[PDB]
């Protein structure tokens, strides 16, 4: 409808504002180039990465790439630590969504388990750039070249994402739309082992209808509006599948590196 | 021909559906409970009014308030803007009535001139509620409480309209009834300066005749509806009289506020 479908798209927008510290616009700010309000320390190589591990600080001792842990793996650990944290915000974010907490715990776990990476890779575009990614809560900025200059096993696990972030930022969405887009991916009725599918499917529908109208009063000048955004959701589904594939293999050949137990829980039923 | 009269009535009903941007049906559906609700943006204070102007919006008239135009006057401005727009629709409505378009334009104008406000108040009831009314295609809803909190002048030209609307809605009329009713108040033979009254009187007769026959096959189980509507017309003729007197007062007293050129024309000899 209107107000009800207005106070719905807004409640999910505030939930999105108080659960995610870095917002697309708060981040599109830094990457800008005219506003020196925040000049992100660029990396691009081992040296600056080493100092950054001080000038940007990080709870893991000054760097640390011993014979048991190398550079590329350190980026990996860095990356999975962030992911584990984004999973936390996504959990709190969803718990704020209208009929989400209504579902039984097990069903909430099933939705997060299968949608947290899709939402993550979507938010990733908000802090990304054609030439790099914004890290360390806006304070830092690692170049895309550096990441491509990583070992053979890893490296090609972050590239495909940039490809996504690029195209996805062409649509020019803002945090208000993004909030509705994320709620929609988390509340997906196609997740395996879901118990009350009819319920989820129903909550998803209004999310999408809310998104639908919201794009009408926000982006009146294209056609991507919904179909293209619905196709991205499908694109994202594949990005994750491919992502999960690379994760298992890494775990199978990179015995050296450790995988966080939570990401292991998420990965073990995705084929 | 008692028959083939329900046809002339359906044509009038088509003229009503094609020309008015808001019908009672679409209106009564907005003020619904919750089942497939809509819930219009509410305006009940200066804040929400400001939020409306920016959100629900309208267009031009967003003039300040302390200077040569204030809050109450801003509502008055939006009031006459909705009034000038309803007049345009009423003109098209009438022109979609062959019998009406037969007459000479000068006569047509005299009819639109002395009947447009009466029709505007009958219809007002369709978008009105016991507590407020819809605005901007039903997108908004202004409370009755707010309106009555305006400066004494503007506030009391609004109240009487509600008193009328509430009692009018008790009759429970649908759009097809209103079409006949509104056509009746416009093709009225007693209008000042009417040139060919015998012609008008006759079209009025047919409309009221079709009106009574339509109320036959739409409101079977019902009291003295037909004549009850004839007294409403009389009541409408009086409400417009006191409205014109109140408009008179604002023209002499609220010199700072401006009136639309078309509306001054309707009140010139009125
Ligand atoms: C508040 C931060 C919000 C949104 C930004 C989203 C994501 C940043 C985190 C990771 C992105 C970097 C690389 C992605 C590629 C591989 C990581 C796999 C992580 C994992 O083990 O689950
Ligand atoms: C939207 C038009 C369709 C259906 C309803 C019909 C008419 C209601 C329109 C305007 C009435 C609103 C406020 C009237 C109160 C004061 C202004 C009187 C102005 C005047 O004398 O011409």
């Amino acid at each position: 409808q209107v107000a009800d479908l207005k106070a719905f798209s807004k409640h999910i927008y505030n939930a999105y504002l108080k659960n995610f510290n870095m917002t697309k616009k708060k981040a599109r700010s830094i990457l800008t180039g005219k506003a020196s309000h925040t000049a992100p320390f660029v990396i691009h190589d081992i040296e600056t990465l080493w100092q950054a591990e001080k000038g940007l600080v990080w709870k893991q001792l000054v760097n640390g790439l011993p014979p048991y842990k190398e550079i590329s793996v350190h980026v990996f650990y860095r990356c999975q630590c962030t992911t584990v944290e984004t999973v936390r915000e996504l959990t709190e974010f969803a718990k704020s969504i209208p009929s989400f907490s209504s579902l039984f715990l097990n069903d909430q776990v099933t939705l997060l388990k299968y949608g947290v990476h899709e939402a993550i890779f979507a938010m990733l575009a908000s802090i990304v750039n054609k030439d790099g990614l914004l890290v360390a809560n806006g304070s830092g900025f690692v170049t895309r070249e550096f990441l491509r200059s990583l070992r053979k096993p890893f490296s090609d696990i972050i590239e495909p994402k940039f490809e996504f972030a690029v195209k996805f930022n062409a649509l020019e969405l803002d945090d208000s739309d993004l909030a509705l887009f994320i709620a929609a991916i988390i509340l997906c009725g196609d997740r395996p082992g879901l118990m009350n599918v009819p319920r989820v499917e129903a909550i998803q529908d209004t999310i999408l209808r809310a998104l639908e109208f919201h794009l009408q009063a926000n982006h009146p000048d294209a056609q991507y509006l919904f179909p293209k955004l619905l196709q991205k959701m499908a694109d994202l589904r594949q990005l994750v599948t491919e992502h999960a594939q690379m994760m298992q293999r890494i775990k199978k050949t990179e015995t050296e590196t450790s995988l966080h137990p939570l990401l292991q829980e998420i990965y073990k039923d995705m084929y």
